[PDB]
């Protein structure tokens, strides 16, 4: 992964980080 | 912060995550 999201419900973060 | 970056050299990750 590019990063680990603080909130797993933060879908844009999940998409960015994966 | 929004997320934790795998590399702090990855500046777009820093800007998105911080």
């Amino acid at each position: 992964k590019r990063c680990s999201c603080s909130s797993l419900m933060d879908k844009e973060c999940v998409y960015f980080c994966h």
